[PDB]
């Protein structure tokens, strides 16, 4: 393959697209022996050059990482998901799908096909794996074989367009809580909520609409609501057929939090938004109710963290704009005017890719893993691992060393029943000197000593999105 | 996996026991339309770590490597060479057999198993792959799934206990020719030669013995002789009690060349050895016959060339005396004495691993390939490609640049019927500051310009032994 000589495609981004098989990687330290079962993780890596002769990075193909963990030793596993796309193109021997999100640059073979490249999440649900893109359906997978089955409409019961990569689980319930945004059509303004038992079926899908199309990535749950956060990454077919990037930031409109009642029979007017001034912020640690009040914990940055989705007015990016720290948003339910009830910074550490113990999924809850940029350190930057503790206001920091950076954190559980953040972290480093990568073990709640065990791989991982642990039980793998 | 902290298992030496498949590899510059076939390589790579808590690189599991070139592109399959021991230690989950070509080590549970890794040699015959190793009979595979057969022993007709990993292919009929030293047990002084069919069958089984048992690694073969050279890398079960690595060198004991007729009904008394100074030759580049003479061109070295099979009277080893030359020996069938007709260096350049266009296998030929040696070059050692021609005597020379070295090359006809040399060569290419390896495409009798196409791997391979070129049809792939 010819591919483009351009950053998104060299170096540290030179497509890999390795599918493989090594069980007992080459390991240092001591893999816990308690620990049966498998983390999932996903990197875009462009199965063919693209049609414009350069891209994005969130438009790679979707590739699944599996690290198989038992018996104190670690598998990989690593497929394709293989979307309408992968296979449409891989069978034309060629690109036929366009620029991110732009259907306008599309092969006229594939005008009504979905785009996705489930590039965003692999997550354990229903005996199932999600490979995940925020602009369609989630396509499923055998997480076992890790065989692509094809998307999930739910037997014709979801009827909007798109599902997002950021599914929550309710631990009340064990249900999983989605949305799909621009549900009727690219760039439209509405949204879907929907819910799916633990065995899979959909039990309801509810549209409203929010106050202006935008980049709907992610989002919170509580056992009442979801908690949805309004930020101008805007899109539109005008921005399309000038030929800019799909989405822009526009640091002239307001940010809303939108509370939207987890009920089959909302209505719009059921609807609360609550607004404030101009600010970025995409992922959500957790959130939560106390009272009457709504809690969401944001990496909340003061201008836009994209800079391959621009300034609308073209001001060139602000790196120091987009540092973003762990930010508690407080609205009240109860509240007469629509200001949040407070906005509280919760650490000085700038960070992203935030996560919890997700049995804490929608409850209080005491401690949140980030991964963190620490431009103090010497470097030759998500170079750190990050642990707060609500409780304490205890910060601990692990840092990579010089020559490496760090991929999303996921949390292990030990028990079903053990305390909240009891288990371990895993999580992909990249060895940038050796041009490989490492599958990092933390003891979750001492993170300062350093990983427990550090499990190499014969080769390079590629920036990586959203991953997840699920026991073998879970997964069908041996007990 | 727990590997030894030594340099067999570190670095460049990291095992890998990667098994994948990549298609439509990245690549550079243009990979001829006209080629259509595959090559395969292998390399030691160990499944786990060894018994002993270090090892030498002779000893790893052979991986094989094949690149299959086809419509411009080359894509990649990797599978193991499924020998007993793969499938015993797999099955253990842990090393049961020892050191090197010393069953005294071995777990008692594989006494009287195959001790073949079949890490030496991937060919190509009777639409078979080989999966080759000198102590065994050679493993067979499907060149096309790379799903492992088993060992040939052809029926029952095959009574040696060993087999070669550098089969030769006589022009004049499609035979192959192979020997099999130690043929009735490690050690022993006795030999069979061999030649089989294309269609796979054996043809012949001749038994022999030889002045003293040694590593016979490699010979020539013309249309009436098998050319036998006698170097003093020798072994005995001796030095496996005390410890030793099995093959250690005697610069005390004199040199010969049998020649052995190619013939069943072949008696002792049939051959002739020729005798000479002590010296070091291990690979043959061809021989041919011309009158009454046999000529054979090997790498020749004052001295020993393994440093890992030591000189049995404790003298340090010496790189300078391993230095070693394509040199030209020549015998005289009718001559009186046993006294050589003429040795002759043929090129001042140093190098190994010599090939030809395999169609003049036998025959007088005009081109040789060999990986270099130039230790004039800034390094930051193999960083040569290198073609003599014997009509003219010219030289051509490509380095791989000052952080990179080569393996070995194959080469690639154009036609059945085209001109000796007429075609590619083929040569993986270490690049060492990339932890990743390239494949090297040269017009074969062009290589100072540099390679024509250049197939990046998204990974390292490591050390590797011999590999070989197949056309498509050969190995059921598509036409
Ligand atoms: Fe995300
Ligand atoms: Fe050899």
């Amino acid at each position: 393959a010819h591919f483009p000589d351009t950053p998104a495609f060299t170096g540290f981004n030179a497509p890999s697209r390795i599918e493989c098989d090594i069980p007992n990687l080459v390991h240092e330290g001591t893999i816990p022996p308690e620990l049966n079962g498998a983390f999932f993780r996903v990197q875009p890596d462009p199965q063919f050059p693209p049609r414009l002769g350069d891209d994005i990075s969130f438009n790679g193909d979707g590739m699944i990482t599996r690290f198989h963990i038992h018996d104190g030793q670690c598998d990989i596993k690593q497929r394709w998901a293989k979307t309408n796309k992968w296979k449409l193109e891989n069978a034309a021997g060629k690109a036929l799908f366009g620029s991110y999100r732009n259907p306008l640059t599309d092969d006229e073979s594939v005008k009504g096909e979905y785009r996705s490249t489930a590039n965003t999440n692999a997550f354990v649900f229903a005996g199932k794996l999600w490979a995940m893109k925020e602009d369609s359906p989630s396509l499923t997978m055998d997480p076992a074989t890790m065989e692509t089955f094809g998307f999930e409409k739910f037997g014709g019961k979801m009827t909007g367009q798109t599902f997002t990569a950021h599914p929550k689980v309710d631990p009340l319930t064990g249900n999983m809580v989605a949305i799909g945004y621009a549900a009727s059509g690219l760039c439209t303004d509405d949204v879907c909520l929907y819910e799916i038992s633990p065995d899979g079926e959909l039990i309801y899908e509810a549209w409203f609409k929010v106050p202006y199309y935008c980049m709907m990535h992610d989002f919170g749950v509580t056992k009442d609501y979801l908690v949805l956060h309004i930020v101008p990454s805007i899109g539109s077919w005008d921005r399309l057929e000038k030929g800019l990037p799909h989405f822009g930031f526009d640091t002239t409109l307001p940010v809303y939090l939108g509370i939207i009642p987890r009920r089959a029979d909302l209505k719009q007017e059921d609807i609360r938004w609550f607004k404030r001034e101009n600010c970025f912020a995409s992922h959500v640690m957790n959130a939560f109710q106390e009272g009457t009040k709504v809690h969401v914990d944001v990496p909340e940055a003061e201008n836009n963290m994209f800079p391959f989705f621009p300034d609308v007015h073209g001001a060139p990016f602000n790196p120091q704009q987009a540092m973003s720290r762990l930010t508690r948003w407080t609205v009240d339910m109860a509240s007469n005017s629509d200001e949040f009830d407070s906005v509280t910074r919760l650490t000085e550490t700038a960070g992203e890719f935030p996560r919890i113990d997700d049995r804490m999924t929608g409850l209080p809850y005491r401690y949140g893993w980030m991964l963190e940029m620490d431009m103090k350190r010497p470097v030759e930057l998500m170079n750190c691992l990050f642990l707060k503790d609500h409780q304490t206001g205890a910060e601990q920091h692990w840092w990579c060393g010089p020559t490496s950076s760090l991929q999303e954190p996921a949390f292990i559980p030990r028990s079903k029943d053990a305390p909240e953040g009891d288990g371990w972290i895993v999580q992909v480093c990249n060895r940038l000197a050796d041009h490989k990568s490492d599958l990092l073990i933390f003891e979750a709640l001492d993170i300062e000593k350093g990983p427990v065990a550090t499990v190499h791989l014969p080769f390079a991982l590629r920036f990586g999105l959203h991953g997840n642990w699920a026991n073998a039980e879970e997964i069908g793998l041996a007990a």
